[PDB]
């Protein structure tokens, strides 16, 4: 399929390059992060991607503590992510990067990305650490409705990526380091956190607003019904300030992608629980290969009218270009 | 279908009744974990249920920090269960509650459990507690090898079975409540101590061990692929003590049952990922309405030779009722 | 789900009433005929209850195909269409038609369909499969040239065709000789109409009418299942097809048809379908009132999609289908 | 995945090769002609290449269900069993055969099976639809009373019989008058294979001989789809079918037959089926030479199953069938 839009493909700044064993790997993957124009591109040309949506690299500006240089790391990520763009404003659009550790100084930055450099959503790595660092923040709370009622008003997605939890939250993953990051933490920190948006009404307050998840939902979609419909036989109205259900929430105000999940069938049963016309094709390059996303994506087995939608259409529309 | 086979099915005692919002619903859970040939029964009979395969409720033993004591609350629960089982043969068998937080005494309880009652397997509710109890004990540890070989040699199944993080485990879902238990805390407790099992290579020791989750595998189906292939292109070997790959000890040691998890789209993707032949009927009573589950499963989209299967063969092949 | 939208759903006149008999047991022929001819009462209390909005209505089967006097078979259909505009007017805002052609008569039935778009405000049309004519002993299909100035006129007009199934003639019905039981529903109309939609395709009919809508029911008539095996058999011989047509039958299934759920209440051959054609080509429909209706709806109510689709395949997908 | 065993896999003699000739244009004709005189070479280089350790033999379509005389049938029929024979036991760890039948007449029939279960070791029969006999213009199918001693002996043999297709004799072909390119692989084998398994079903054979094992190629020649309406069209109608059998099509579908994936390497359609008839009753085949050995093999090795079901269909589930463990 050509003509595809990827939305998971990140990049890095020297500042933040840190942040993603020795070797020759490290070393490609360190000039992949830092490429765009060449490599990349080359890239998109021979595996049918049109658009990629850049967004940088994990947990760059939500691991950084001190607002202050969180916000001007998050001002300096745009900028050059701006520069990028305009070389081939063609085949690149930008998530921007917030400094979420400061809501004003967030939804500012959202706002100049968006109405002055033409950024078309955010990208956001999790919760967010601010002064000592040691308390994971949330967006599912107060001092971040501001910010939500902006996304809403600038009505642009917002795209929440995965992180690990801080160490004080990791006990259950004590001695297997192997199961933090991709292989599952990373996973359950971004389920969670989607969850805890949910519940707490966010989008009974702003239900114009556009959540999306990288990895196929991070396991949403298989226990959704059971989100829900657990204990059934218990005829009481759910405790949560939310005023309907999980997958009412989930169905109307999420987008999934198939960025580092190329697999056929877990894109069935996403598609018989949120439906094709909520999935996005995505590949998470570097730290995937894009001819692996790519070439699964050409031959998985769905109807071909899906795969255009889920490879490009829904996409173009989700973001009205 | 008749004659089915549940296995993630709860009953509790005096001592434990309280692990399990007042009102006429938890008067009737009460009702539910203390019957057993009553309404159960009837229940079975009106739905299709020849086994019942009984276990303690949630987290019980494993909530119980002083060794002596969770070792008596576990032999006492194991008794009454004994005796329960012993009214109706026919009907009714049991699972093992066990006193993992001494690995020696609940190497003796299985073997007590297995060998004199004739349970035929374990129910555990995730990690233990022990001392202060504030330190999670997993089952991959060193500690539990010795308990794990005799599981094997005895060669019964072991469920392993959800509970709830301690509140230091559980920041993440800090004024968040509802997000406790069976509406995800407890999938992602139970996914991950069945990953930290395989990833220590317990399976490539000890490689005839069952191990039986239920709610449909706590999501680990869907993401499967994942948790080997992710960043595919790094051609460099894990690092874990396990010799292989997730995949291959999950589609090899373990069995998923339907336990308050009635999806068909989550059965279609399970029976695609493991197969129906790794896949239990379970109700999760009296959590969960048996009719819920039986009148689920009786029309749920898959082939006839499957339901057969997955409502009973596979059960009666996994605990050896057929000879 | 409320503000369903059906489109396989029959009735009868007087003239054609007859043609059902032999479809049900002598003691169901009674209210057999009873639904058929009811269209305001029972039918919409049914509609009411069922969450049905919008029913699309059409003559049984196979009726004016089944006439072999070229001017009966014109007399009847007209006759069939004055009623069918009749009754959808006394109920306008949940009854819609489907148009009875005379297609042993090419001219004719391109006239009829003329009349009843333009004139009676129709949104389509229903045709039992081949028709007779003459001495009415070979079936006459609609890949024919004779036809091909009709179908240029049904993309001009751009209203969906309905190709519904009928039985094959005694003498092309041998395989079935002592089955009488695989006749019908069963299985010979599946065959059927499934040919017939494959003879439109490798005609050529929608390089030269690309716009045109085909609709089939029972999910296809068994397309689906096969349609990768009906172009890539012998996958090694790289050579064209033999047919006239330009490209493959897929290409023409995925952009010229869609497929309904009449008679066909069955989770598994609807994911099929899903994974093959996609939902936003599948309709809901009920083939009322040889199907019940509480039938079609409880299965369509649950079965194992996601909720986005069921409000496509259940509503949505016809209302743009039919530019409502 | 290697080991599979592959059972559609055809081959011809010179007596039975020109039937083959129209079903490939005549550019290819040269290569299928030495696919189908070919089982030592090329044939097992690629089931080398492509993890087939079995190969189930059987002789082409429509070959003597063709043959209107009956002696002529017979003798042809007889033949082609003795070359496969001879073929089989150059490499018995690799070829197993399927029977070619003089159905034409029962009992010339019933022998020969036996003759070629017995003395041959023949692992079962393979039979491309209806035979023609006589005048040969009557299609005559094996519901037919005349059949009955026939599938009995079937059965006491307890060995499968595998429904392989044919096109319909011209005077039932008028459906696709005009339309050559629907017959045969297309639509046409199909139509006629699912129709003659339906005719068993009602016939109530099945009841008679339960234990009867009957083989589809082709993913059940579009049976499983359409399985659920078969029984239930017109489900308020509450009076039993009028067929003879005892029971539904579904019962006897689910309990007598298996389907091969022959010639249908797609993913939504083995999805369907094994949600229809399950991955027990699912099992891998080429329908070579018609078919590369490469193309379903590849195919099947990644499509979207269990690992555990790729294994039965692509072995287990006919080592079970033809008892070979
Ligand atoms: O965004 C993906 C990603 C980020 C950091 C590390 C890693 O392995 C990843 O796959
Ligand atoms: O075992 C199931 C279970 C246990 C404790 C509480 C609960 O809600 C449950 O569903
Ligand atoms: O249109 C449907 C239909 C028509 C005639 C007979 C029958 O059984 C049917 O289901
Ligand atoms: O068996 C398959 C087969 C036989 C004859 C002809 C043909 O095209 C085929 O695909
Ligand atoms: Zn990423
Ligand atoms: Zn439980
Ligand atoms: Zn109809
Ligand atoms: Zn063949």
């Amino acid at each position: 399929m050509q003509g595809k839009v990827a939305l998971e493909e990140h990049f890095a700044i020297p500042e933040t390059l840190q942040d993603s064993v020795p070797g020759d790997y490290w070393k490609e993957l360190q000039h992949r992060l830092l490429d765009i124009q060449d490599t990349r591109l080359k890239l998109m040309d021979a595996h049918g991607i049109e658009t990629m949506i850049l967004s940088l690299n994990a947990p760059a500006v939500q691991a950084i503590p001190d607002r202050r240089k969180a916000i001007e790391i998050a001002r300096r990520a745009n900028d050059v992510l701006a520069e990028e763009c305009a070389k081939r404003p063609d085949r690149f659009l930008a998530f921007a990067a917030l400094p979420l550790q400061d809501p004003d100084a967030a939804t500012e930055e959202l706002q100049r990305c968006v109405n002055d450099l033409g950024f078309v959503g955010a990208l956001v790595n999790g919760f967010s650490q601010e002064g000592d660092g040691q308390t994971p923040l949330y967006y599912d709370l107060p001092q971040y409705r501001p910010f939500w009622g902006e996304v809403e008003k600038l009505d642009v997605p917002f795209y929440l990526h995965p992180r690990n939890p801080l160490p004080q939250d990791s006990r259950i993953y004590d001695g297997h380091p192997w199961l933090l990051g991709p292989t599952w933490a990373f996973a359950q920190e971004t389920a969670v956190h989607a969850l805890r948006l949910m519940a707490s009404g966010l989008f009974d307050e702003h239900p114009r607003l556009n959540i999306i998840l990288g990895h196929m939902g991070e396991g949403l979609p298989y226990m959704m019904w059971r989100i829900d419909h657990r204990n059934a036989w218990v005829k009481l109205p759910p405790r949560y300030p939310a005023k309907r259900r999980f997958m009412d929430y989930f169905n109307e105000n999420f987008h999934i992608t198939t960025s580092g999940n190329f697999r056929t069938q877990t894109l069935i049963d996403a598609i018989l629980e949120i439906g094709a016309d909520r999935i996005l094709f995505s590949t998470d390059w570097p730290f995937e290969n894009i001819d692996h996303a790519s070439d699964w994506f050409n031959a998985t087995s769905i109807a071909e009218a899906d795969r255009v939608k889920i490879g490009r259409t829904n996409a173009r529309r989700l973001f009205k270009l």
